[PDB]
């Protein structure tokens, strides 16, 4: 509680991405396995990261299996790093607009969040 808060990313084409805080308040771990949203067909669960080729620079992204997040503590789907990728996208999407996230939590759990969207 603070921020605790997210954007989804702007985009008129056939897919998008957002970033978002996640924190845990219970005694035992969270773990984020999917999602969903009004503003996409698929939903998937991404990774970034930097990586080097012939001693040259770059980034990269991947999908990834499963977030954890341990009891009492926090970590971000953040723009450096770990967020879902939104396709088939239901409003095409640009800065100042609106969008929920549902969020899968392994073992009969779900978290929902409101966001804004941004041109980010
Ligand atoms: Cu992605």
């Amino acid at each position: 509680g603070s921020f605790t808060e997210g954007w989804v990313r702007f985009s008129p084409g056939p897919n998008a991405a957002a970033y978002l805080t996640l924190e845990n308040p219970g005694d035992l771990p969270l773990r984020l396995v999917g999602a969903r949203t009004p503003v996409a067909e698929r939903v998937e669960l991404h990774e970034t990261f930097m990586r080097e080729v012939e001693g040259k620079k770059v980034m990269g992204m991947r999908p990834v299996p499963f977030l954890e997040v341990p009891p009492k503590g926090r970590v971000e789907l953040k723009p450096g790093g770990y967020h879902f990728m939104l396709l088939g996208l239901k409003r095409p999407l640009k800065a100042g607009e609106e969008v929920e996230l549902d969020l899968l939590f392994a073992g009969g759990k779900v978290l929902k969040v409101v966001l804004p969207v941004e041109a980010r």
